[PDB]
């Protein structure tokens, strides 16, 4: 800390402020994130993770009941890319190549068994030559995801898989896959899938687009933990109306990774062979 000027606040994460700063001795820029303290282990173990669609942990400093985590710079968020494309929409060709590659890195950190839980717009980073990043990978496993941030915010839940909302303890790679979902009909259409606004809310929103879930489309459900046998029953929207003006490759790879049971939800390496990215792209962003 006293090796790091602090240039700018950037923002606030779900566990701390991030500051843009740089290294007083080599003069590397980095974002900075100061979290107020098998945590460490598992942190640590993160810096080896390294995808070019993942955001480079370059060092984990824990010192005086602080833990620095030390990012790669990134320009913006794509949360506010999407809010100032509101009035035109983020161009296909884009969306397409940012799905793609977001799709390498769940590929990636699925195949080192490795979690990321809380995906959400704001911790997909972007820059200026077109490449996009996940950031805070496995930093849900090492702390937990909130009720509240650090700042007492409300944590989203428009992102959440069913099965975490139904009160299962063993999650899959498969939530990801979801949340990534979510996000990619959200870049489409300029409006949150599912914005939910209570547990309930959330799993009530996803039922009446997707169907209420039973035994047929989903084996086990009736028996989860907040299964109750009183949901109302819905049926089933058609994709054409949820997303539309999305093409049908498009709407086939979204309702895959949308299905209720994380055993048939497409993978991330699955879904990179889909033929939605047979003519896939690197633009460069009008930000
Ligand atoms: C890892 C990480 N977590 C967070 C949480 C909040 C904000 C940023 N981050 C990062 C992070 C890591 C690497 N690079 C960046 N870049 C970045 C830069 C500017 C950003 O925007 C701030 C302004 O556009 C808006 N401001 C007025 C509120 C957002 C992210 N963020």
């Amino acid at each position: 800390m006293e090796n790091f000027q602090k240039v700018e606040k950037i923002g606030e994460g779900t566990y701390g402020v991030v500051y843009k700063a740089r290294n007083k001795l080599t003069g590397e820029v980095v974002a900075l994130k100061k979290i107020r303290l098998t945590a460490i282990r598992e942190i640590s173990l993160l810096k080896e993770l390294n995808h070019p669609n993942i955001v480079k942990l370059l060092d984990v400093i824990h010192t005086e009941n602080k833990l620095y985590l030390v990012f790669e710079f990134l320009h913006q968020d794509l949360k506010k890319f999407m809010d100032a494309s509101a009035l035109t929409g983020i161009p296909l060709p884009l969306i397409k190549s940012y799905l793609f590659q977001l799709l390498q890195g769940l590929a990636f950190c699925h195949s080192h068994r490795v979690l990321h839980r809380d995906l959400k717009p704001q911790n997909l980073l972007i820059n200026t030559e077109g490449a996009i990043k996940l950031a805070d990978f496995g930093l849900a496993r090492a702390f937990g995801v909130p009720v509240r941030t650090y700042t007492h915010e409300v944590v989203t839940l428009w992102y959440r898989a069913p099965e975490i909302l139904l009160g299962c303890k063993y999650y899959s790679t498969a939530v990801d896959i979801w949340s990534l979902g979510c996000i990619f009909a959200e870049m489409v259409t300029r409006r949150a899938l599912f914005p939910g606004d209570s547990e309930i809310d959330q799993l009530f929103r996803i039922f009446r687009t997707l169907g209420t879930p039973d035994e047929v489309v989903w084996p086990g459900v009736t028996s989860m933990p907040d299964y109750k046998p009183s949901f109302p029953k819905w049926a089933r929207q058609d994709f054409s109306k949820v997303v539309p003006p999305l093409d049908e490759d498009g709407r086939s790879l979204l309702s895959q990774m949308l299905h209720y049971d994380p055993n048939k939800r497409i993978s991330a390496k699955a879904a990179l062979a889909h033929p939605f990215f047979q003519d896939v792209t690197k633009p460069v962003p009008h930000l």
